[PDB]
């Protein structure tokens, strides 16, 4: 559970993303209305989302872009440091280990784990592939906060259970399975199909709307 | 644009997933309330969303699970077949080639393309990695609907332009660039940081609110 609702929380990185860019194109000032146009969120809902955390900008003036960007940076906790690990050193785990932008936002990859002894010692950027049998000692020893799961679904639950009982604080999960974790552990499920299926929806919408409406 | 708003569109695959799980568990009916409890969305948004597409469920019994699942499938265009290709056969493009559930949802991978000659001829499932030099030709012969971009940023735009010239209808883009496409081409940008940053948000929330309250 959360102080702010998950619906709000999920818009926040989107605001952050859009502001960053505005910042990159030296746009200085943004209105809720401008944000609303781009974001597909009502201007009143944007004010409401932001009002949870305070009063950047004011009275008919929009927001200072740099200030709102930076406040969002703090609100998302990106001024902190998170020790991460990846489980699964196959294509997906290596692809994720290669999301190097995350290091700048405070996610420090500490280790990658696999079951395949052929992969032990493999160096992926800065880190070694180690035997997942050591992962629980490793978690406690390196104060790991987030376990990223990039393995086949088959034994994912037992893997989540080991990360949990070793003190993991959160699991970033790529698998198509709803894992059970205790209520105090953050579990975030990536479902890429939720993005792809909007592509099929859109390719089809004109045609659907002969049929339906 | 889109007839329905994108905020509704993007909730639809999530409904589809949960109904799917219900359906495999042989749960026959589910009320808006039991459904929202399960998903942590409002029971009234659920109804508002579906209302864009018709009178499902009713007064006192909730939604029939198969019926709603089936309607969501057809709404998201998943009663049809889409021919895809992937550009980039490095770790990311090969991970996405191994998202094999998409095939059952109707996305048929026809080809994978790269610039690296050391990869030409590699077999991934039933397809071969080909020189992306041939991609424009391949797209016309094979009626490709969707291009999936899994290449480095620096020359995404050039590559996107090629897929657009060859008649591609939609690009599912994994790069954090904002690609320019014509207005009739579906562009969908995956941003994994939009998910990861909700993890740092939730980990840091308690401290965030101490500093604020
Ligand atoms: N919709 C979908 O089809 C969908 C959804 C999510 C993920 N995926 C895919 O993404 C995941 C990984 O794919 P990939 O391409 O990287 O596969 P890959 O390239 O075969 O890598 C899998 C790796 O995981 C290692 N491994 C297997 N079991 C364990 C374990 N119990 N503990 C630690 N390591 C293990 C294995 O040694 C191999 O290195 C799988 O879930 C796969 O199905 C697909
Ligand atoms: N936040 C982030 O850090 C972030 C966001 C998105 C993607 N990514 C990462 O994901 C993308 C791909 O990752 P990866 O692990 O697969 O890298 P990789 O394993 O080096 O694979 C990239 C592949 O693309 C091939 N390639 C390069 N240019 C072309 C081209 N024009 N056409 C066809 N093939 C080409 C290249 O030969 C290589 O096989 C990159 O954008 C990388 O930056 C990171």
């Amino acid at each position: 559970k959360t102080i702010v609702s998950m619906a709000v929380i999920r818009r926040l990185p989107r605001y952050h993303r859009y502001l960053e860019e505005l910042l990159k194109n030296d746009v200085k000032r943004i209105s809720s209305r401008e944000l609303s146009e781009k974001m597909g969120v009502t201007a009143s809902q944007i004010r409401q989302d932001l009002n949870n955390f305070g009063g950047f900008g004011q009275q008919g003036y929009g927001y200072n872009v740099e200030e709102l960007y930076n406040n969002l940076t703090k609100i998302l906790g990106l001024d902190k440091t998170y020790n991460t690990i990846i489980i699964g050193a196959g294509n997906l785990g290596q692809a994720i280990a290669n999301y190097t932008s995350f290091e700048k936002s405070g996610f420090n990859l500490k280790g990658i784990f696999d079951i395949n002894p052929r992969l032990f010692g493999l160096k992926i950027r800065d880190v070694e592939v180690m035997d997942v049998e050591t992962v629980e000692d490793f978690i406690a020893r390196n104060k790991i906060d987030i376990g990223i799961l990039c393995i086949p679904k088959d034994n994912a639950q037992y893997t989540a259970d080991r990360l949990v009982r070793a003190g993991i604080k959160a699991i970033w999960n790529f698998l198509p399975i709803d894992l059970k974790v205790p209520d105090d552990v953050i579990l975030e499920n990536v479902h890429l199909s939720d993005s792809l299926f909007t592509v099929s929806y859109r390719l089809n919408e004109e045609e659907l709307f002969k049929k339906l409406k």
